[PDB]
């Protein structure tokens, strides 16, 4: 029974606004007091606005992993309500722009590292996410990050070549997403193909060009991400590989 009862939620600070309307912080009171996400939804008057929010809600409900978060409950009476577990540093980009000269290398591993093993444990489900990005990751504490939105909010810089030309979202493609994931990560959240039109990316993909190796990215790291650029999907190394080979490239940067 994941239906929560709104006399236990109590609504607190606004800290963005999600595609259905503004996200906030708060309480909910079930065990003692917990810290809470809040996301609400603006037209959920409407059954088809509210099966498009509650969407996720479904898809979340699915997974137990310690680097996704967690679904708390809904309420679906108006306002329509999903509550999630605060991960009370907020959004990964804005994170790496604020702590850029304060985080070192060895954080910047360990944040895809620990993405590349929610997204394992999804590939374990056969479940494609479709939008691996910087934005839809959260934090959790200087040392934790989780994939945090199942939504679905064209992202054409983030796509694999198969995804913009068919239409075709596989584990494959999910694999190409997180290699640009990781590129932004080690870019301290800048988004890819900056002052590029998105239909000029498609072109330059074709021609064999790829996203630069971040500054202070280890060469290691930078090969990884080419891999999960290759343009034949089938080349591309699935989860459990990019799992162990981060682990690898975060201990060898531990010991410096
Ligand atoms: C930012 N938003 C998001 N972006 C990406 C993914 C998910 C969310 C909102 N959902 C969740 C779920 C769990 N924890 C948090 N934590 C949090 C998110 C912002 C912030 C603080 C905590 C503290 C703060 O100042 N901002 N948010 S958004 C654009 O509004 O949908």
């Amino acid at each position: 029974d994941y239906e929560i009862q709104r006399e236990r939620i109590e609504l607190g600070r606004c800290i963005g606004e999600g595609q259905f309307g503004d996200v906030h912080q708060g309480i909910y009171m079930s065990n003692p007091a917990l810290a809470v996400a809040i996301k609400t939804c603006k037209n959920c008057t409407s059954d088809s606005v509210r099966e498009k929010f509650l969407q996720e809600a479904l898809t979340m409900r699915q997974f137990d992993h310690p680097h996704i978060v967690k679904l708390i409950g809904v309420i679906t009476e108006n306002p329509v309500w999903i509550i999630m577990e605060l991960c009370t540093l907020g959004e990964l980009r804005s994170f790496l722009q604020v702590r850029k000269y304060s985080l070192d290398l060895a954080s910047l591993i360990l944040y895809a590292y620990q993405l590349s093993t929610a997204l394992a444990y999804l590939e374990s489900k056969r479940f494609v996410h479709r939008d691996i990005a910087a934005r839809n990751v959260l934090v959790s504490s200087n040392d934790c990050v989780k994939l945090g939105d199942f939504g679905l909010s064209l992202p054409i810089k983030w796509m694999a070549p198969e995804s913009i030309n068919f239409r075709r979202f596989t584990s494959a493609s999910d694999v190409w997403m997180f290699g640009v994931c990781m590129w932004e990560i080690l870019m301290h959240g800048v988004k890819p193909f900056q002052g590029v039109k998105n239909n000029d990316v498609i072109g330059r993909i074709e021609n064999g060009e790829r996203l630069p190796m971040p500054p202070n990215c280890p060469p290691t790291l930078y090969s990884l991400m080419t891999k999960c650029w290759a343009y034949d999907p089938s080349r591309r190394p699935r989860f459990t590989e990019l799992k162990a080979q981060l682990s690898t490239i975060l201990e060898e940067e531990k010991a410096q």
